[PDB]
């Protein structure tokens, strides 16, 4: 059934779990495992990836969802950060931020601006620190960062620990029920 | 806006946000806020609802999501549970179980059945308790299990805490992303 989703369930996939992008502009893309971890403070911990931009880069929520979270001035460990609380047990998390632009308890639309880049806490210099997690678990965010309607698997191959079958069953439930309803 | 939702939308809003009754019979309910907590052990906490019902009584999810906690052999407090992670915010919980039926990390549809009613914990007897509430501030239950097509309005006027408005915005994409695709 992965390999024969309808367009309506890879549409609604799409606008309810992160994919693709939250910054437009960026000169690298590394690993957080490869430098210090902003808690930890050593190499060698799974903790998403970090977008090297310049201060004052926009930064867009990556799926539907709302701000369970923030940090406005910190300017230690993750730093200044929004946090988006996705449909299915799936987080969006952004740090290091210059300013957030978002308050908790808001909807949040896909696409939309959540704050501006910066170098607030254990940063490492002006980055973007982004990490998608499922239930708290980290996951391989270029993965998701890959994702998108003509590369449909790429987040599917994040198989070890989502059962995507079972989420795409319940998608199609909902799928069917607007087509009841056209 | 909320008085003129198209069906699209309240036909999305009722998959996703916890709505109806969670159980097919029960011969009374009653506010927790009137019982001895099932921690705090004092009446008056504002905690959702009791259903009294006999043991072994088939509990079902109200709305669609992911179950992200369970307790399946438990004697204290709340005894055993399943809470259930909904879209934007919204989560569930059932508790007083004599039986789990769900794993965590497990999607669920709505009226899925996750477990059998028990007088588990701190019940005052053979009962489900039942909770909602909205990035963990509780809510009034009630205006959940009369909310559906027929009764659109009743959720919609727990408006103190939650921006529906808003909520709506976000739905109205979806819908017509799918009316784009159809």
């Amino acid at each position: 059934h992965l390999d024969n989703l309808n367009l309506a369930q890879k549409h609604l996939a799409l606008m309810l779990i992160p994919n693709g992008m939250p910054i437009k502009t960026y000169s690298a893309i590394k690993p957080t495992k490869e430098r210090n971890h902003p808690i930890k403070k050593i190499k060698g911990v799974e903790s998403g990836i970090d977008f090297i931009a310049p201060l004052n880069t926009p930064v867009y929520a990556s799926a539907d969802g709302i701000v369970d979270f923030v940090k406005t001035n910190s300017n230690v460990g993750y730093g200044n950060l929004v946090r988006i609380e996705h449909a299915f047990g799936f987080s969006s998390i952004y740090t290091h931020l210059d300013h957030v632009n978002v308050q908790p308890k808001s909807f949040i639309q896909k696409g939309q601006l959540i704050g501006y880049s910066g170098k607030s806490g254990n940063s490492g210099g002006e980055k973007l620190h982004y990490e998608v997690r499922f239930l708290g678990k980290i996951l391989d965010a270029q993965k998701f960062l890959a994702w998108d309607l003509d590369h449909f698997q790429s987040a599917l191959e994040e198989n070890k620990f989502i059962e995507w079958k079972n989420l795409f069953w319940v998608l199609e439930d909902i799928v069917q029920l607007q087509e009841h309803v056209d």
